[PDB]
């Protein structure tokens, strides 16, 4: 019983974190086998970032200008190359703490854990979701760049995010582990801005099933609705439209609570139009959307 | 930027989690050097927890009856004893992943990270607080017993909680690592229930200071209050009485922001009596109470771990 914003255990990732320094700029790198991955803008100064040319900058660097450090110990860089917005550094020794891993690109609406680091040292872990506009609402002070986001399935770490930038509104932007940005952002100081965000409807519905599972059910009602009718209301409140695929995905939770998906949709429709009237659900006075259906099933069953 | 509730990196604790089994009863244990700690009620298999004389069952149990598992490896139990509500198992191997650690008993209101575990394997990590009524609002399923709560200071792991049980309201009760329960609770089948709880005033104030530190300061006003007048109001909203000791604890955040504690109390008084008017504080619609003053300093000034 109970329900918490829960992160994956971060141990397997902790053992891969390192420090990468170029002149006066230091950030975090990810050390897997004999390769260290970090954001390429490690080779920039605060002034280089106005309009950097990374090809220009990188050619003026040698293996020797990169200072990589695992805790106290320096690692010898014997190769370097760029892969999109990532720098790859080869080191002359392999990380024995390297876990079973893959690099995955996630979709908006999906969640993952972040291991915030500074100077190659793990500081904290938290769970978040990839907003529909491709930003993350993160907790990232300066020097956190290079920190990674991940999921764990069985004994395998799926890396899905590396932190690169903070945007004018205070939200965060980054890449997958191939250096490709989520969203239309770039690694330079531009007036770039995130699109208007939306509420992840599928996740809200999952969260309401979690509430019902934990005994919170005042918001339920006798009505049912059609998908079309629900979408017309949801979209008026800046909620993502719901699809049949998304209804199908809520199936197990529906079965577990014996509340039909379209009945739960009718409940949400009423909450949207009426408000909560000070009341709370699972302790919150607003509808939460950073839990996926699988997250709910995992925690509640 | 951005502000979020964060757990400590759990790696150093993951390396200490094992599986402890007696008969059909399996739960989690904490493996430090050559000792494994787990809830004593693991010997109840699948025995009614009505009125068991743990002493007796324990005197009857053999070393070979405990199945301890660390990964694919079965640890050989070579000794066993009881320490209050905990079982201590001596094994033939000192845990190679033992970090620097200490056992501490925490105060109500204090926060910690919990590594939820099942069958000895870590499944998830979250941050929570010891409620004033001596329970935690955790997230636990069956088989989570033995999961631990902890803080990390530099390179030292301070273990402060081991999970024992769930109460009728869905909240949770457990012990420190000496095996002494938080609250009046016991590890047997009884009519025990959580008492009425309160909002951790010290933490809300710390959180308001965090907001200001982060440039979120709309709720500040130009008035002040006495401690007594603050308590008269706040206690009507089910807040814990604030003491002079709490006021002093907030001192460093008061100094950093230049806002006297009683001045911040007046803003909170105004927030309680008037609501927020749909506005947010640190992106939150409710007054957060699971961040301590030290949590705020740590996250805003610094801070990493070895």
């Amino acid at each position: 019983s109970g329900f918490r914003k829960m992160a994956f255990p971060s141990g397997k990732v902790e053992g891969c974190m390192v420090q990468v320094t170029c002149g006066t700029t230091t950030l975090n790198g990810l050390w897997l086998d004999d390769t260290v991955y970090c954001p390429r803008h490690v080779i920039c100064t605060a002034e280089d970032m106005l309009n950097p040319n990374y090809e220009d900058l990188l050619i003026r660097k040698s293996n020797h200008s990169f200072l990589v450090q695992a805790g106290n110990v320096q690692l010898r860089v014997i190769g370097h190359s760029m892969q999109n917005c990532l720098l790859r550094l080869k080191v002359d020794t392999s990380n024995p703490k390297t876990p079973k891993y893959k690099f995955v690109r996630i979709q908006p609406g999906q969640t993952f854990s972040v291991l915030a680091c500074y100077n190659g040292s793990p500081s904290g872990v938290y769970q978040c979701a990839m907003r529909p506009n491709h930003t993350i609402k993160g907790s990232f002070l300066n020097g956190s760049c290079g920190s990674v986001g991940f999921n764990i399935d069985y004994d395998c770490v799926s890396f899905c995010y590396m932190h690169h930038m903070e945007l004018p509104t205070g939200v965060h932007a980054g890449t997958d582990l191939e250096g490709k940005f989520y969203g239309p952002f770039v690694d330079r100081q531009t007036a770039q801005a995130a699109g208007t965000d939306t509420t992840i409807t599928l996740n809200v519905l999952a969260w309401l099933y979690a509430a019902v599972i934990n005994g919170d059910r005042w918001f339920l009602n006798r009505f049912t609705t059609t998908l079309n009718d629900f979408n017309l209301v949801a979209m008026k409140y800046n909620y993502e439209p719901l699809t049949q695929d998304h209804v199908d995905i809520l199936g197990p939770l529906s079965a577990q609570t014996g509340i039909a998906v379209l009945d739960m949709c009718a409940a949400l429709k009423e909450l949207l139009q009426n408000g909560m009237n000070g009341r709370t659900i699972l302790g919150s006075t607003i509808l939460e959307d950073e839990f996926t259906p699988f997250d709910v099933v995992r925690q509640c069953s």
